[PDB]
C-alpha cells in the first residue's frame, strides 16, 4: 500500500510532465567535460539537481504568485496551494535522503551550504519585492549569485567531490548564473501572460536600472507597487524602461557578462559543447 | 551578514509567542532513561525546537488558519512568500545544526525522520483537500507519521548518545496518539471549533462519519469550509448526539493507561507520568 | 436501486428529524371525529400530507433565504441548493405516487388542484416581496387561503372523500388556515424577527404601511441589521398594527369556536394555539 | 386570474428565447410508427414540451449555469425564488394537462417516469456536490434515468393511445445515451467555453480521463474548483485530447448511433428518425 | 531637501509628458504668467477630471491616478491650484485675484453639474447642457483671455463650444464617454427627440464591446453635425478653428 | 440657480452632521490677545470652518475613511467624483470670503497657508502609500505643517486686524503638535477601531515603536496590509503598549502641555485657552 508515493508526489510530477527545457541538465552534461565523474555517481547527483530544482520552482510560483510555468497552469492553480507547498517540501527532503547515497563525507555539508544560499538569496527577492524597498544593482547581483548560484553549486560542487579534478571553477559558476538570470529578467519584459515580472511587482534588473537611472521619477515603484494585470499600464513601462534605456542597459550588460564567459572557459579549457549552448541562449537579443 | 534578521522574521515572530513548547519539557522528561551527555542535550533541543516551529509555520498556511495560540499567523502579519521561505529556511538550518553532533548516523535518523512527518502532513491534506474521509486506522497509523515524526527525532536522536538500548518507538506510538488525539477533542469540545473550518477530519468527526454511514452531513458541512457559527454549533451538537465524543473519550482513557503500563516496562518515570496526568486532566 | 433513496431523499429525512410541533398532523387528528375515515385510508392520507408539507417547507427556506427552520441549519445551508431542491421536488412526486394508493379516481384530481393552489399563494407572496408592490388585506387574506389553505384541502378534502361526513367544513378551513398563518406571522418575540430581514409583506408590515401612507424601505433595505430591525419595531408599535392583527386573531380565532359547532379535540387545540 | 401571467413569467421567458425544440421532432418522428389521434398526440406534445421547459429551469438552479441557448438564465432576470416556484407550477400544470387524456393509466405513467427524471438528476448533482466520480455504467443507468424520463414519458403517453404493439424501450435507451453523450462531447470538444467544467459535472469524457489514468487526481481537482479561469479550462481540454477520451467518447458515439440504426430495422424502420440520427451525428465528424 | 516639492508635484508633472494655445491681439510682455497659470489650472483641473470621471486612459498614456494611486493625485492637483493662485499673486495686480476666483468657480459649477447628471441619472437637455459646457470648458477661457484683457485695452464673450467636438470624436479607448456613463450632446440628443434605451446603456457603465456597436447604432449623431464658423469679430485664430473642424468632414 | 443647493449637498452633509467646534473654540480663545474687530472677525471664522470642513471632505477619501464624526463619509453615499467637486468648490467660496475682507495681505497670507496645508498633506500622503516610515522629527516638521496651515490661516488674518504684535508662531507649533499627536493617541488606545491602522498611515504611536525596536518589521507589515481584521489590530496595539510606544506617545503630549503653559504665560497669559487645553490634556491622564 505505497500508492501514497505516488499521491504525495502527484504535484512535481506534474510540473515535470509540463516540458521543461531542463537547460541545466545540459549544463551539467557539458561540465563533466571538465569533471569526469563516474556515469553511477553523475546519475545520482543529476537526479538531486532535478528534484531540488522543480521543488524550489513548485515553491517559487506560490511565493511569486505566477499564474503560468512552460505554458500550463501552476501547480497550486490545480492542485491547491497546501498540496504544492507539502508536495515540494517532500521533494527536497526526498533529496537529502538520496544525497546520504554516493557515501561521501562531504556530500551532506555540501547539501546544507547550497540550499540555505539558495534559501537566502530567494528570501531577499521577495522581501524587496514585498516591502517595497528596492535593492542597488550590487544588491541585485550578489542575490543572484545566492538564489541561481544555490542549484548550480550543489551540481557543479557535488561534481568536484568525485572528480580528480581540483581546480576552482565557481567563477564561471557566478559569471554563468548571472547570465542565465538576467537573460530571464530581460526576456521576461523585451517581448496572453505579457510582461508576467511587472504583475510579480518584482525588482527585475531592467526596473532596477530605470529605478536608479533617473531618481526624478518614482513610476515604476509605483507600477510595482499596483500589481496589475492591466494591459496598457504595462505596456506603458515597457515604454518608460525603453525611453530612460534600459533594455539597452541590460543588452550592453548581458553582452558584458558573456564576454567575460568565454573568457573564464578559455582558461579553463576548451569546453566546445558549452560555450554552444552559451551562445544558443544568448540568441534572444541581437 | 544581518540578512538573517531579516529572513528569520517570521520564526522569530513565532518563538515570540508564549508556547509551552512542552515537547521540550518531554525530551528533558525523556531524558530520565536516556542520560544524553548536556552539550549534546541542548544541542538536540535546540534542533528538534526549530524543526518544530518551522513545521507549524507551514502547517497554518496549508491548515488556513487565522490564529495560533491566540496570535494572528505569520503569514497573516508577514505574507504568505515570506513565512514560507524563511520556514524551508529554517528546516536546513536544521540539518545544518544537526551536523554538530558528530554522529554518521544523525543525518540519516533526520532525514527518515522529516520524511515521516511530509507523508503525515501530506495525507492529512490529500484527505482533507480531497474530500475522502478514512478509516480511523488510517488516522491513527498517518498521525504517528504526522505527529511521529518530531518525537522521533527527540529521542531517536537521544538515542544515539545514550547508554540505553530499550525500546521505547512503542512508548512513542501511544505518546503521539494521545496528544493529537487530546488536540483534535479539545479543538472540538472547548478560536471556536476551528478545525471545522479547515475542513480537516480530526479523530472525533471520523467517528461520527462512519459510526453512522447512513448520513453525510458532517462530510458536507467539512466540504463547505464555513464560518458560520450556527452551523458549526449544529455539527458539534450532531457530534456529540451521535456519541463521538464520548468515544474519543474513551480511546483517550485507552491511551492514557497503555502510556502508564508501557512506561513501567522500561523502568518507570516519577516526571513523565506525572505530565500525562496533568493533559489527562483536560477530558476529566 | 437500492441506496438510491438514501442519498435523496436525506435533506428530506434531516428536515423530518428536527423536532416538529406537527400541527398539520394534529389538525387533521381532530377533523376523524367527524370523518372517521378508516384506518387504513387514514394512516395513507396522514403520510402524505405530512410528505407535501415538509418538501413545501425546504422549497421555502430557499425562497425565503431563511438561515434558521426549528433551531437547527436549513437544509440548502448543508447539503447546498441543488440537491435541496431535487430532492424536495423528488417528494413532490412521491407523494403523487402514494396517493396512487386509496384506488380514489377522483384523489389525484384533488391533489392536483391542492397543490397548484399552494403554488398559486406562494408564488403571489414571493412576486410582491421580490417586486416590492405591497398588497391589500384582501390580497394578502385571499392568498395565504390559497398558500396554507392548499395544504390544508389536501388533508380534510382527501379525509372527505372517505368519509360518511357530507356537511361542508371549507368555512372552517377558511378560518383556520388564515389563524394559522396570521399566527405564524404574527410571532415576534436568537434568530429574532427574521421576517422583516426576508423582506416579507408580514400582515403587521402590511397595516403598518396602509395605516399611514407616508416600512418599505426598511423592507426594501431586507437589512441583518439588528438596529433597524428595532427601529422598525418602534414604528411598528406606534403604527399599532400589531393589537390590530392580535384582535383580528381574536377575531377570526373567535369566530372559529362558533363556526365548528361538534369538536372539542380541535377546540382545545384552538384555544392552546391561541395562546401567543 | 391574470396572475398565471405574472406566475408563468419565467417559464413564458424560456419558452421565448430559441431552443432546439428538438424534442418536439422526436415526439413526431415516433408518429410514424404509433400513429397517435390528433385531438390526444397535441396534448401529449403539450406536457412534454411544458414539463422539459420546466424542468430546465430548475436544471440551471441545480447546475448553476449562466446562460441558456445564448441568452442570460430564468433565475438570473427574475431571482431563484421566482424561477423555483414557477417552474414547480407549470409542473403540476402539467399533470392538470395530461388528466385530460382520460386515460386511467396515464397519471401512474406520469407519477414513475417524473420519479425517474428527479432520481437521475438527483444522481448527477449528488455526484458533483459531493466529489465521488461514477463508473461508466453508473453514468449511462443515470443518463437512462435524467434523460430516459422525459423521452419515455413522450413516446408511453403516445403508446398508450396506439394499436402499436412493438416494444421500443430499448430504441429510446440507446437514443437517450445518444442524448447525453452527444451533449457532453459537443460541450467539451467546442457557446460558452466548457460551460460543463464549470458546473464542475462528471460528463461522459471527464469520467473516461478519470477512470483511464488512475493515476492523476488533476481532472477531479479542475472540476472541484470550478474555475472560470480560460487557462485551467483549456488545460484540462489539452488532458482530455491526450488522455484519449475524445477518441473514445467518438467511438462509443458511433457505436451509439450504429445499435440507433440496427434497432430501427428491428422496428421496420423509420425514415425521418434514421434523417435526425444521421443530422445529430454530424457533430463528430 | 526640499525634494518634498518633486515629490509633491510628481503626477502633475507625469501628466505634463503627454496642446492649445490660442493667441489673442494686443498681448502684453508679462502674458507668460496668463500662458503658464492657465496650463497649470487646465493640467489640474484634467488631474481632478480624470479622477471624476474614472477614466483609465489620457492621450494615450495611462491616467495619473493609475498610477500615483488616488489619494496621491488629488492632494497633487489641488496643491497645483494653489500654486496657481499664488504665481496669479504675480502682475501686482488688484483685480486679478478676484478675475481669479470668479473663473474658477465657473468651473467648479459646470464640472459639478455635469457629475451630478451623470451620477444622479437624470439626463439634460440640450438647453441646460450648453449652459453648463460654457461653464466646464468656458471656465478656463475667462482666467486665460480675461486676465489677459486686463492688460489690452482692446474692450469677447464669444465662448465657442470645443466640448460638443470631443463629445463626438469619442463616440466618433473606444466609446470612453459610453463606458463613462456620461451625457454626451449626441446621447441627450437622442434622448430627447425619441422618448429609454440610451439612459439604460449609459447607467450599466459597461466596459462592454458589443454593447458599445450596439450604441453607436442609434440616428442623432447627424445632428451632432451642428458647425459654427462665427468669428470674423474683426489670421491664426481661423486656422486653429479651420484646423479643429477638420473632425467632420 | 437653485443649483448651489446640489453642488454643496455633500458639503451641507458635512455641515449637517453635529460637530466639535474646537478650532473655532481655539480662535475665539486667540481673540484675547488679538481682539479683532467682530465684523471682520465673523468673515474670518466662517473662512476657517469652510476650508477645514471641506479638507476634511477631502482627507475622508484619500484616508479612505469609512465613518466620519459617527456618519458615513459623504463620498460613501453621495459618491466620491461628486464629493471631490464639492470640496474643491468650497476651498474657493472660502478664498472669494477671504476677498471681502479688502485688505492687500490677506490673500497673500491665505494661499501661503493653503500650500503649506497641501504640503503636510502630501508628505503624509506619500509615506503611507509609498511605504516609507518617517523620522519622529519628519513627523513632527509635518504635523505642523498639515494641522498647522488652517491654524495659522486663522490667527495670521487676525493678526492682519490686530494691534496684537507680538510672536504667535511658537504657541501656534506647541498646539499643532499637542493636537495632532493628542488625536493620533487617542485613535490607538481607548473607546470604528483603530482605524488609523487600516489606513496604513504612520501615526506617532506607531512610529515610535517603528524605529524604537528596529529589530522586527511588524508594524511596517500590518500597516501595509491595511487589514480590517479586528485580531490584528489588537494584536498591534498590545505590541505598542509592549514596545512602550503609548507611555511615550502620553509623555510627548505631556511636555507639549507644559511647554504651552509656559508659552501662554510668557504672552502676557490666557484665561480661555488656558481652560481649554487642561480639558484636551485630561484625555491622556
Ligand atoms: O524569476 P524567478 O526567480 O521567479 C524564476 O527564474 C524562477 N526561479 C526560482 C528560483 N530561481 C529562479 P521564473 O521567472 O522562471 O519564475
Ligand atoms: O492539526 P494540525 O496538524 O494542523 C496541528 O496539530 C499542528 N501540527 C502539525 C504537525 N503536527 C502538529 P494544530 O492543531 O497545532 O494546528
Ligand atoms: O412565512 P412563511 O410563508 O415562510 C411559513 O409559514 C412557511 N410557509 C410557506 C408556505 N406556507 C407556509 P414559515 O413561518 O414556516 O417559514
Ligand atoms: O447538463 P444537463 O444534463 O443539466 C442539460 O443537458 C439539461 N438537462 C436537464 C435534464 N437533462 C438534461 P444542459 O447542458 O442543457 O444544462
Ligand atoms: O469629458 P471631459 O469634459 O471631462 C474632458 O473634455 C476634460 N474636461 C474637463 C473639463 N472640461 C473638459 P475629457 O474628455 O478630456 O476627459
Ligand atoms: O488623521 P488625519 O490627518 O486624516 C485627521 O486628523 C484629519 N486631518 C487632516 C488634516 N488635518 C487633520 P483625522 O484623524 O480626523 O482623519
Ligand atoms: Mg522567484
Ligand atoms: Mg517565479
Ligand atoms: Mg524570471
Ligand atoms: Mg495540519
Ligand atoms: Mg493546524
Ligand atoms: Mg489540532
Ligand atoms: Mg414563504
Ligand atoms: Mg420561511
Ligand atoms: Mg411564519
Ligand atoms: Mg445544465
Ligand atoms: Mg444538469
Ligand atoms: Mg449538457
Ligand atoms: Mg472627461
Ligand atoms: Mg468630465
Ligand atoms: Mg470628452
Ligand atoms: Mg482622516
Ligand atoms: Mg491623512
Ligand atoms: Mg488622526
Amino acid at each position: 500500500q505505497e500508492t501514497v508515493q505516488r499521491i504525495l508526489l502527484e504535484p512535481y510530477k506534474y510540473l515535470l510532465q509540463l516540458p521543461g527545457k531542463q537547460v541545466r541538465t545540459k549544463l551539467s552534461q557539458a561540465f563533466n567535460h571538465w569533471l569526469k565523474v563516474p556515469e553511477d555517481k553523475l546519475q545520482i547527483i543529476i537526479e538531486v539537481t532535478e528534484m531540488l530544482h522543480n521543488a524550489s520552482l513548485l515553491i517559487d510560483d506560490i511565493e511569486d504568485n505566477s499564474k503560468l510555468r512552460r505554458g500550463f497552469p501552476v501547480a497550486h492553480s490545480i492542485y491547491g496551494i497546501p498540496s504544492v507547498i507539502n508536495s515540494a517540501n517532500y521533494v527536497y527532503f526526498l533529496g537529502l535522503e538520496k544525497v546520504l547515497t554516493l557515501d561521501h563525507q562531504d556530500a551532506v555539508k555540501l547539501f546544507t551550504r547550497q540550499l540555505l544560499e539558495l534559501h537566502q538569496g530567494q528570501g531577499l527577492d521577495i522581501y524587496w519585492r514585498d516591502n517595497y524597498t528596492c535593492p542597488t544593482e550590487e544588491e541585485y547581483k550578489a542575490m543572484v549569485l545566492q538564489k541561481t548560484g544555490g542549484l548550480f553549486g550543489l551540481a557543479v560542487g557535488l561534481m568536484q567531490l568525485f572528480s580528480d579534478y581540483k581546480e576552482d571553477l565557481k567563477p564561471l559558476l557566478n559569471t554563468l548564473g548571472l547570465f542565465f538570470q538576467i537573460r530571464y529578467d530581460y526576456a521576461n519584459l523585451h517581448s496572453k501572460s505579457f510582461c508576467e515580472d511587472l504583475t510579480e511587482g518584482k525588482f527585475s534588473f531592467p526596473t532596477i536600472h530605470a529605478i536608479w537611472s533617473r531618481p526624478e521619477s518614482t513610476q515604476v515603484q509605483n507600477i510595482l507597487r499596483q500589481r496589475t494585470e492591466n494591459i496598457d499600464i504595462k505596456k506603458y513601462c515597457v515604454h518608460y524602461l525603453e525611453d530612460v534605456g534600459s533594455f539597452e542597459y541590460t543588452r550592453n550588460t548581458l553582452k558584458e557578462l558573456e564576454a567575460k564567459a568565454y573568457k573564464q572557459i578559455d582558461a579553463r579549457g576548451g569546453n566546445p559543447e558549452l560555450v554552444a549552448l552559451v551562445k544558443h541562449l544568448s540568441k534572444m537579443f541581437k
